C-alpha cells in the first residue's frame, strides 16, 4: 500500500568540481554525484495512475533551475516593474548536462515502463526507481532540444484537448541534427539554423499521421518575439530563428538572429546581456520534442508555442510521480 504525497526532492548529477560551466558549478553546489548502481524493479500487473500537468515534480525542477538563472546568467540590467537594477555581465560556457532528480530517505518514484503512456492516465507496465535518468536542462520555445527520443511510435500529449488553449508537447521515434552557427568572422547579430530536409520531409511526415480530419501547419499566431520564433540560448549568446520555411504550403536553412534585449521566461521583465564574443558560436544539439497550439471548417490548424516553460521539464518528468511508501 502506498500513496501519493509530495515532498523536497533534491538533484544528483555527474558534477565536476573544477569546470567553469554554468552548470557544472551549480550542479555541484547544491547537487550530489549520480548513483553507480542504479536500482530498478519491474513491478508486475501493476496499474498507477500517472498525471504530468497536475505533477509537482515538474514545479520542482522548474523553480530550481529558474534560480540557477538569476544567479549565473547575470544580465547588465535587470528589469522588473518600477525599481531596477544592473550588473556585471561576463560571457561564460553554456552547455546543459544531465540532471538527475532523486527521491529523499523514505520515498519512492515511479517511472512508466509502457512507452505509448498518454502523459495522464493508466500505466500498465509499472516499475519504480531511486532517481529519474540524464536529463538536460534543456531552456527553449516551440522545439526541444537534446531531450530523449521516444521509443515507440510518435506520442502525443495533452491535459485537456477539451480546451484548445492547453498546450501541446510531442516526442519522435527518431532524432533530426539542428545546426545554428555564427560566422568567427560587419555584423555580429546574424545566424543560420541548418537541417538535413529530407530526414524532415519524413518527421513530420509520420507526425501528421497520428495527429489522425485535415492538418494545417502555420506560424504563431503573434506574442512575444521569444515566443513567435526558436527562443534558446547557445554558449551565452540569445539565438532567434525565424521558423517560416519549416511551415509552408531539402537542405533547409533559417536566418536566425542573436538578440540581447530578452523578455524573461522566468516571470515579467526584460534583460540585457552584454554583446556576443568574436568566434564561431556554433551550438549543435539533437531535437527531440515540440510544442504547439490548437485554433479554436474542414481543416485543423496548428500554431507552434513556447507558453510556459515548464512544459519543457514536462515532456521529461511526465513518466514520473512522487509517493510516500507506507
Amino acid at each position: 500500500v502506498w500513496k501519493e504525497a509530495k515532498t523536497t526532492l533534491f538533484c544528483a548529477s555527474d558534477a565536476k568540481s573544477y569546470e567553469r560551466e554554468v552548470h557544472n558549478v551549480w550542479a555541484t553546489h547544491a547537487c550530489v554525484p549520480t548513483d553507480p548502481d542504479p536500482q530498478e524493479l519491474v513491478m508486475a500487473n501493476v496499474t498507477e495512475n500517472f498525471n504530468m500537468w497536475k505533477n509537482d515534480m515538474v514545479d520542482q525542477m522548474h523553480e530550481d533551475i529558474i534560480s540557477l538563472w538569476d544567479q549565473s546568467l547575470k544580465p547588465c540590467v535587470k528589469l522588473t516593474g518600477g525599481s531596477t537594477i544592473t550588473q556585471a555581465c561576463p560571457k561564460v560556457s553554456f552547455d546543459p548536462i544531465p540532471i538527475h532528480y532523486c527521491a529523499p530517505a523514505g520515498y519512492a518514484i515511479l517511472k512508466c515502463n509502457n512507452k505509448t503512456f498518454s502523459g495522464k492516465g493508466p500505466c500498465s507496465n509499472v516499475s519504480t526507481v531511486q532517481c529519474t535518468h540524464g536529463i538536460r536542462p534543456v531552456v527553449s520555445t516551440q522545439l526541444l532540444l537534446n531531450g530523449s527520443l521516444a521509443e515507440e511510435e510518435i506520442v502525443i500529449r495533452s491535459e485537456n484537448l477539451t480546451d484548445n488553449a492547453k498546450t501541446i508537447i510531442v516526442h519522435l521515434n527518431k532524432s533530426v541534427e539542428i545546426e545554428c552557427i555564427r560566422p568567427g568572422n560587419g555584423d555580429i547579430r546574424k545566424a543560420y539554423c541548418k537541417i538535413n530536409g529530407s530526414e524532415w520531409n519524413e518527421t513530420l511526415t509520420k507526425v501528421s499521421e497520428k495527429l489522425k480530419k485535415t492538418i494545417r501547419f502555420a506560424q504563431h499566431s503573434g506574442g512575444d518575439l521569444e515566443v513567435t520564433t526558436h527562443s534558446f540560448n547557445c554558449r551565452g549568446e540569445f539565438f532567434y530563428c525565424n521558423t517560416s520555411e519549416l511551415f509552408n504550403s531539402s537542405n533547409i536553412t533559417l536566418p536566425c538572429r542573436i538578440k540581447q534585449i530578452i523578455n524573461m521566461w522566468q516571470g515579467v521583465g526584460r534583460a540585457m546581456y552584454a554583446p556576443p564574443i568574436r568566434g564561431e558560436i556554433k551550438c549543435t544539439s539533437n531535437i527531440t520534442g515540440i510544442l504547439l497550439t490548437r485554433d479554436g471548417s474542414t481543416e485543423e490548424i496548428f500554431r507552434p508555442e513556447g507558453g510556459n516553460m515548464r512544459d519543457n521539464w514536462r515532456s521529461e518528468l511526465y513518466k514520473y510521480k512522487v509517493v510516500e511508501i507506507k
